[PDB]
């Protein structure tokens, strides 16, 4: 997160960190807890190897350096990448992770509510984007969970700043005319949430942008309302 500040315990109880245990354990992507056994993230976080056991999912955490061998984590039981996602294109950048064990909901670890398929984002002005990603372009993973407040822009406005056809109706963008505040590498898969009438909704999944926090260059997110049929079909009881 570029131009953000430090979050507090319980502020973003749905935020998780997707880490891979290599020689050192490394945060690679964010995600959002959407139910006891389900995390929603970006499909491109899995562009490497398909191995599930390398991943550790941490929830109810604020600071990456606080994690030690005794810190609890979740494991992956299943990864479900959208059938239309291709590594070579930006579209359909969404994936579900089913955890091996259901997590209980506590003040520190709780789901973000999902929207409805047709309901509107026009009731929102500014939304919040969070993560441990870079704090500048070519920066480094941040230790303490960062938050930044950014206005949504229309898709017509967003498409002015990107190559034709790259911004679809299933994406939403957010940015400031003169930049300085945006998601960046390492925030991918995390939440863009908006609050209205005291209720938070998951509106976007951090996906991509041209650099980070440049002027006239809104960040691009997968629009969650446009995938609600897919999300409900894939997560339904067996």
């Amino acid at each position: 997160i570029v131009g953000g500040t430090e979050s507090s315990w319980g502020e973003w109880p749905w935020q998780v960190s997707l880490q891979v245990k290599l020689t050192a354990q490394r945060h690679l992507c964010g995600g959002s807890l959407i139910g006891h056994q389900w995390v929603l993230t970006a499909a491109h976080c899995f562009d490497g190897l398909p191995l599930q056991d390398v991943w550790r999912i941490y929830s109810g955490i604020l600071e990456l350096s606080d994690i030690t061998k005794d810190t609890p984590f979740s494991q992956i039981k299943e990864i479900i990448i959208h059938q239309n996602y291709k590594v070579s294109e930006g579209n359909h950048d969404i994936a579900l992770i089913k955890l091996q064990a259901p997590l209980e909901y506590t003040e520190f670890q709780k789901p973000i509510s999902l929207p409805s398929k047709g309901d509107t984002s026009t009731i929102y002005t500014n939304c919040w984007v969070t993560g441990w990603g870079f704090s500048k372009e070519k920066g480094e993973i941040q230790n303490i969970l960062q938050k930044v407040n950014i206005p949504l822009v229309t898709n017509e406005e967003c498409q002015k700043r990107y190559q034709d056809y790259k911004i679809t109706q299933r994406m939403v963008c957010a940015g400031y005319k003169e930049g300085g505040k945006d998601a960046c590498k390492g925030d991918s898969g995390g939440p863009l949430v908006c609050k209205h009438n005291g209720m938070w909704r998951l509106v976007g999944i951090t996906s991509w942008g041209e650099g980070c926090a440049r002027r006239e260059q809104p960040g691009v997110y997968t629009k969650v309302a446009e995938y609600m049929d897919w999300i409900l079909e894939k997560t339904q009881s067996s």
